[PDB]
């Protein structure tokens, strides 16, 4: 769900 990279990718960053 490529979309939702974004998210988990907020965390860190």
């Amino acid at each position: 769900a490529r979309h939702y990279k974004n998210l988990i990718e907020r965390q860190r960053y």
